[PDB]
């Protein structure tokens, strides 16, 4: 599949920081429920940072198991750290990942070749097919399109992008430099729409934690080809895909979660539990406007 | 009445580095002829930055005659300095445009209550309909969705934007600020696409010089609905938009003319006449993979 | 001469716009008597962009008559049309200017090879020294060390830099390909001690419109090799620097010198007369800090 | 205690990938014989982020103990995870390391309140010193002067800065809000000489790596006052800090040493043990600049 509307899964806590485990499969439930196509445990979103190898381990094992094969599972498999994301790749593809989500590396700024050989060694000690992460706006290193297409070109199973560039000509030029029938999804959900009217093929999602079903039938209208519907769900949920992000996105997202669902907004330093009056009452007004809230 | 595919028309320049007015009366006929839907002479394309006073309302004037109200020209209007820019735009609404074009005072960095005053000041001098253009990458300041907002309340003239952010969560911001039915149109050819996915209702173009049959063409399917068939003509157009690009647009544009149509290359200095022979190949092979030469 | 404290002299306007010859006049005289080692008269602090070609041109000429050949007159001759440089450079030279300030070229974004033809048809036309002013935080193309360089090389009357881009290892690279020799000035207040550190022999000032004879002071010390004594004048004119610049610094310069001295904060569109509440409060700190306001 | 000249080490290699603790050994012996003033283990130039734990906590322990209380061991204990920062801390001080520097947390991407929270975690954990690693490049986030004012004020045991913003005049808002005692080392090898005429008292320094009596007696000129001479030591090593940083500094520092001291080349990926011809040929030149090779 690799298509639609596919989470960025939050990783609930209890109030003394630890996973919780319960909170974490209901979660994942719901959002099979209410029609997301595929799930990320342990993305940017899921907190990866924050958490350790083994907390890592679990919550992809525990995805993996409520998921029970009904949609895919891109497991983060992320680091900055060749070995670390190898160890991380090796342990999802054994618990029964159908997908790996692979960040290039943050903080030590690798070059084009050192990406190049990050992702090689990635492709090469697995059998999963691997999503490229590519987010400047985090990693400040940018794979180029030419990297991308040399990846690909070099390993079967290099299959997609989740690009957060925000810049939607690098669908036009991934398209020329990997194929039209390389996987591109969306790193960003205020640019989805955009991203695939450009020739991507769904969105791995923050906003799909707090909104699943108008998510889902946002990217069912574009795989439709009905854009104008399209527009009307933009209408209906950019004030959310905005608010969610005036702050953390995690932290927005617990917030919205916290208001809908009545989730935890605990979250692991330096990540925090708070947010501004004025991003609470943003994201209050915004729940409102997509319906979510009375 | 502003939509669809709109040159920034090129100024063509005889040797001497005089307006050329029979070589751009031409290239008028002929953009009409091919399906342009509007015309916008003396914007950055056209080379506003290097005329005096007197040629800048000359070739206003000239793109006027020669439209004989076929379709609506868009008149640049734009300086840094406001009064400059209310000068131009006298001129332009005695001269018989339909609206004019103007840009966000550059180099000198005014806040966004100058933007405010600067565009406020335009606007009450003139009964024109106004396009703000917007854009940061050349006049590095950044009308916010919100001044954009304050400017659509406080005049009714004020109608739409040239949005060169390439930022395409703004278009979604700006119809929140400005309404559904302020006029949104692509500042950027390459992004062109995803604009109107996002609410844009066509693109002021750069491309449209070289291509005006192909971009018209690429307009209309997007007006339909038909994001597919646009897309297919995004794969025709990529190549071209960005070799374009490589070196200063303009001088792309003149030197795919000078392949295409025998047009001058000449241009004025800063600007050059010549380019690196890597994106003369990459525009020749552009023109080839659009099928605008052989 | 070419170095020390060298003021970007503010023009004064009437309450109606109009120059203010005698204001203008009072201001060169009180900056040469309080110890400006040089002047620069329409530089962008001057409000170079909102002046006519006539106005321009009086004001360098009014510079040139106050100042008596007491302290050498850079003139500022900028604009992003070659055209209207060589203009405003040969009425400068005729008038009997010292020297030209000359910036980068301005929203069009020439090339590297655009920026060496504009310098060069400029150095070609007068006989006067040059000044380049770098700019890219207002002009966003920025002038390598390389281009620098090969104009240094090619035109004997390219002397020198006024350095704006905030990255002092760049006098460290300007040293290596411009010579040890070429005349390095600060482009920006707050960093002119460092500059001068790194090989710079002066600094073309705002802070010196509002606090000449400490600026001098500040400069003569670091001639002299005092940095100790140097970084006792940037504790007490730190705040200034920054006060002036929260909003646009011609703005925060007539403020304070209206505070002072009783000048005009009149400015002209999209330039504001007006400032925040808590610019003009940081502004009153920072000259009571400095010893210029009980 | 903590000035001057203070290599951020290098971590040597075997060909199978493992810390290299004879080499590591003799590299901070030799950095003590030849003047080096201070010590940073595992920093970012130590490649922190590819060691494990045990790798982290085991060079910093073998730091101290080749250092035998000669000059501070001022010990990296950065990670963009609260908890891993403070098992990190309390392992340097366990250890008897004499400081501790902490990045920003890289990737995550926290506020403001959530930096403030991150830092005072830190300083409430543990009683050493504690010098606050600012470096927006890597990390995104920038630790403003406000924020490092409050952390100052709340934290007696937080001392100082690495400062790797390159931006000047954050030196001199730094001395507003933290105070002239606040310890500032510059983040910056080829800022260093800005850096202390703003009030730096030092630099952790990569280049230190390769030329560390060089290095030593540059800093002692500043700290004398002689500026002049501190000029001529930037003239003899500004080739090689430009060199090394062409690719990863890491990267550009192990040829230099394996060039001079016979070094292995071996990094982590993704950072790459090769670099392009034109690096080294650079970097090779740089040497010869500074009497390094022949
Ligand atoms: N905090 C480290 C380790 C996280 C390990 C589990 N994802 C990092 O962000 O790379
Ligand atoms: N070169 C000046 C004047 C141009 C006047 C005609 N458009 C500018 O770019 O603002
Ligand atoms: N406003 C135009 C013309 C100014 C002419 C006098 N300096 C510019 O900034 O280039
Ligand atoms: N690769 C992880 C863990 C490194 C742990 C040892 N410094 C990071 O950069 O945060």
């Amino acid at each position: 599949m690799f298509k639609g509307s596919i989470p960025a899964l939050i990783t609930p806590f209890t109030d003394n920081g630890a996973v919780d485990e319960q909170a974490f499969a209901a979660h994942v439930e719901w959002q099979i429920a209410e029609g997301s196509n595929g799930l990320v445990p342990v993305g940017t979103t899921g907190e990866s940072p924050t958490l350790s190898h083994d907390e890592h381990k679990r919550v992809v094992e525990l995805c993996i198991e409520v998921a029970a094969k009904r949609v895919p599972v891109i497991a983060g498999a992320g680091s900055n750290n060749t070995d670390e994301a190898i160890e991380l790749a090796l342990h999802a593809q054994d618990a029964g990942a159908d997908a790996l989500l692979v960040v290039t590396p943050y903080y030590n700024k690798p070059t084009q070749k050192g990406l190049f050989a990050h992702f090689s060694a990635v492709a090469e000690a697995v059998k999963l097919p691997i999503v490229i992460y590519n987010i400047p706006p985090r990693s400040v290193v940018d794979m180029s399109p030419e990297t991308m297409g040399a990846l690909v070109k070099a390993h079967k199973n290099i299959v997609g992008v989740k690009d957060a560039t925000g810049k939607l000509d690098r669908v036009s030029e991934q398209r020329i430099s990997c194929g039209k029938d390389f996987i591109q999804l969306s790193g960003e959900d205020s640019t989805a729409l955009g991203f695939n009217a450009h020739g991507g093929v769904g969105c791995i999602s923050v906003s799909a934690n707090v909104a699943p079903r108008l998510c889902s039938e946002f990217q069912a209208a574009m795989l439709a080809g009905d854009y104008a519907k399209a527009l009307e769900y933009q209408d209906r949920l950019m004030p959310l895909h905005r608010a969610i992000f005036m702050e953390p996105g995690v932290c927005g997202t617990k917030y919205a979660l916290s208001k809908t669902r009545g989730c935890n907004r605990k979250v692991r330093s330096p990540l925090m539990s708070t947010l501004e009056p004025a991003t609470e009452a943003a994201i209050d007004a915004a729940l409102k406007h997509a319906g979510l809230m009375n």
